[PDB]
Order: structure tokens, then sequence, then C-alpha cells
DNA sequence: GTTCTAGAAC
DNA sequence: GTTCTAGAAC
């Protein structure tokens, strides 16, 4: 198929979707994960074209500060009032092209979060904290992950609250459950 | 990334 | 027999 027609390139037109996009500034835009895996699920992204964090130097340092803070606002503003725990952060390997930033809340109570790699590209070192690679990037000018990130993967599931192992998808959503 | 589904795992 | 995972997608 075309290039600009292929599913990594999705996020390209869902940013620019009046109906996905939930805040917009000069800088980034904020839209609605299409596949929540939480009951909170955004995605901040760049206008400009930056293909993942692989591109990032350090002229995009206060971006990456102004993406995490949009993120925080936007938290603020639509689950202020929930209380509820959220992480920022990025996938050490991503699948989707242009540059974004997971905001996600910590119930992960959603349908569409259906394997263990969902699981575990959230719940592992797999996922980068914004506040992490913002730092890498201030530092070392660039950000760069360790070998063996595809095999964080296929990490027996454990629950991100307790700690406790369990044997599958099903019995790890219906576990997660206690920790509302 | 998702959709579908064969066949493994239970 | 049903649940569950994991790989092909031309
Ligand atoms: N067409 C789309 N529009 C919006 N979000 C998407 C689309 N396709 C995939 N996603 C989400 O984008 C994220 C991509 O994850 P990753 O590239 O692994 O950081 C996932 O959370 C998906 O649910
Ligand atoms: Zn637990």
């Amino acid at each position: 198929g075309s290039h600009m027609g292929h599913w990594s390139q999705g996020l390209k037109i869902s940013m620019q979707d009046p109906k996905m996009q939930v805040y917009k500034d000069e800088q980034v835009v904020v839209i609605k994960d299409k596949y929540p895996k939480a009951r909170y699920h955004w995605l901040v992204l760049p206008w400009t074209s930056i293909s993942s964090l692989k591109a990032v130097a350090r002229e995009h340092l206060e971006l990456l500060k102004h993406m995490h803070t949009v993120g925080e606002k936007v938290i603020v503003d639509f689950a202020g009032s929930s209380k509820l725990r959220f992480r920022l952060g990025y996938h050490a390997i991503p699948s989707m092209s242009h540059v974004h930033l997971h905001v996600i809340s910590q119930d992960f109570d959603s349908p569409c979060l259906k394997n263990k790699k969902h699981w575990n590209s959230f719940n592992t070192e797999y996922f980068l904290e914004s506040q992490a690679v913002i730092e890498m990037v201030q530092e070392a000018g660039r950000v760069t992950v360790r070998d063996g990130m595809p095999e964080l993967l296929k990490l027996p599931l454990r629950c991100h609250e307790c700690q406790q192992l369990l044997p599958s998808i099903p019995q790890l959503k219906e576990h997660l459950r206690k920790h509302w």
C-alpha cells in the first residue's frame, strides 16, 4: 500500500482531526488515544514533525518540556476531580511515527488492553518516564535506549500496584479491579 | 499500532 | 470444549 496510508502513519491523520483533539496551542496538540489502554489516555504531539525520539536533539528540549507541562494541564482540566494517578512517558521503541507523549491513568481499565505487549509496554522499563527523557536530552544531547527492550515485552505479567504475578491477561484484568 | 483466528494451553 | 495467546497481514 501507500506510505501515507500505512498504519504506522496514523497519528499524522488523527492529530489533525478536530473530533480527536482536546487541546491545541502554538506548539502542540493533544488527542485522545484511539485505542485507550486506561480510563484516560491521551497523546501529546508537536505540530512539527519529528519521527521518533531517535531524532530528538537539544533544539527540542524546550518542546519536550512543554509537551510534559501540557500533559499535566490536560490531567487537571479533564480529570482533576478524579484524583487518579497518571504517568507521562514514551515507549522505548514506538510503533507509530511522529513523536508522541503518552499521558495515561494507572487504572488500566480498558477493553483495548488485550495482550502482554500492551501490559509490559506501560509497566516495565520499556516505558520511559517523560522526566527521564527530558533529563537525558539535556545532559547527553540525545536519547539512547539499552539493548533488551524487546525481551521486556515478554516478561511474566505482574501487577503494577502490588507486584502480584498473574498467569494471564484476563486474570490480570480481573485483579486490577481490586486496586480501584 | 490493530484484526483475525489457528491451535496451544488450560 | 473453552479460553487464551501469538503471528500473518501481498
Ligand atoms: N490512528 C490512530 N489514532 C490515534 N491513536 C492511535 C492510532 N493508532 C494507534 N494509536 C495509539 O497510539 C499509540 C502508539 O503507541 P506507540 O507507537 O507504541 O507509542 C498507542 O497507544 C495506540 O493505541
Ligand atoms: Zn495488585
